[PDB]
């Protein structure tokens, strides 16, 4: 003796809908016979009705600041039922839009952390994490950490092993990041993790030591920085390499025309931190590399040994530098971050 039932996601009348989900319409007692949606325009949104006839949904991603109307007709046994339902989605302040790293289906060394970078600052991170997935296989566990208002990093506790596949889906379309930011889309990235690359310049010894799985296999003389312009002891990620560059002390804050500035192009030169420490060729240093400490702080090593480096090291292998007169690189520069202990990363700094 029964009249058929309509179950949507929305309500008629509401605001502030948010878009990160999609919009459905269930049948009980019954089945769909028509449901259009339509935006304020009178433009169609479609989507996918079940086979059975039970359950109709959104397909297309759903726009901020829309009006939209849902109408729908379900057809039982015992009788018809109509609905029609008429709903706002947010309306953003702003947008902000991540960037993610490393690059999808790269493969990376094992100090190699997720990235999400957003091109504005984030007030409610606790919904930024909240909104990245992360996947690991075989799983393990790691956390977030924020280096700065706007890039946001995840690791594990200790360096990622060989084989890691890493999945991460950043679902930030539609999610209020606070003070009316929304995500402007979503970004996914899968990378994984290749061998263990780890080297080690000792200032005891002044030889950056390559170790590929555990066995050495390049010795560089190397020349450090000068008592006065230190190297900073500690772990360092590798970052980007080029074939040459320009380093330009104006990138890192100091006038050329400054003192301790410069402007030089220089050969094979893979980047260690923001800070723009570089293991790069020095030709002019190649008598003190192996005794004496002669640089701004880059680790100035032969040409063939920085284009050894630049063909054989890749983003995320590590660089330790230890027994230098420096400090330590800080846990924020950028690629610092195997320098904040485990329990401080893992508590995080959400808040
Ligand atoms: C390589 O020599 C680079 C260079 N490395 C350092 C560094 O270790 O930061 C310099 S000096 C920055 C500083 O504040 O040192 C303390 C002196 C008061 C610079 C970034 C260049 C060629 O990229």
């Amino acid at each position: 003796l029964l009249v058929p039932k309509l179950t949507a996601s929305v309500t008629d009348g509401a605001v502030g809908v948010t878009v990160d989900a999609p919009v459905s319409v269930t049948a009980a007692d019954g089945v769909l016979a028509a449901v259009t949606m339509v935006n304020d325009n009178g433009r169609p949104v479609a989507g996918r009705l079940s086979p059975d006839g039970l359950r109709w949904s959104t397909t297309e991603q759903l726009g901020y600041n829309r009006r939209y109307t849902l109408n729908a007709t379900a057809l039982g046994l015992g009788g018809a039922a109509t609905r029609q339902l008429t709903f706002q989605t947010s309306s953003p302040a702003h947008l902000t839009m991540p960037y993610v790293m490393p690059g999808d289906g790269e493969v990376v060394g094992v100090g190699e952390p997720v990235a999400i970078r957003f091109d504005e600052n984030i007030a409610d991170r606790g919904a930024a994490e909240k909104a990245i997935k992360i996947t690991t296989n075989p799983p393990v566990e790691g956390a977030f950490y924020w280096l700065n208002n706007r890039e946001v990093r995840w690791r594990p506790e200790h360096f990622w092993k060989p084989g890691t596949a890493v999945d991460v889906a950043v679902n930030t379309y539609g999610v209020d990041l606070g003070e009316g930011m929304f995500g402007e889309d979503n970004v996914q990235t899968h990378f994984t993790i290749g061998d263990e690359v780890i080297a080690t310049a000792d200032d005891n010894t002044k030889i950056l030591t390559v170790r590929v799985n555990g066995e050495v296999v390049k010795s560089m003389p190397t020349s450090m920085g000068k008592d006065s312009t230190p190297t900073a002891n500690g772990i360092y990620i590798v970052g980007s390499r080029y074939k040459h560059i320009i380093m330009d002390s104006s990138t890192y804050g100091v006038p050329v025309n400054s003192p301790n500035g410069y402007r030089t192009d220089v050969d094979w030169a893979t980047q260690i931190s923001y800070s723009g420490v570089f293991v790069h060729s020095a030709p002019w240093s190649v008598g003190a590399q192996g005794h004496t400490n002669t640089s701004h702080g880059c680790l100035n090593v032969s040409p063939s040994n920085a284009q050894w480096f630049y063909d054989h090291v890749k983003r995320g292998d590590i660089v330790e530098v230890v027994n230098t007169v420096g400090g330590t690189l800080p846990g924020i520069d950028g690629l610092g971050d195997w320098n904040i202990p485990w329990d401080q990363w893992r508590a995080g700094n959400a808040k």
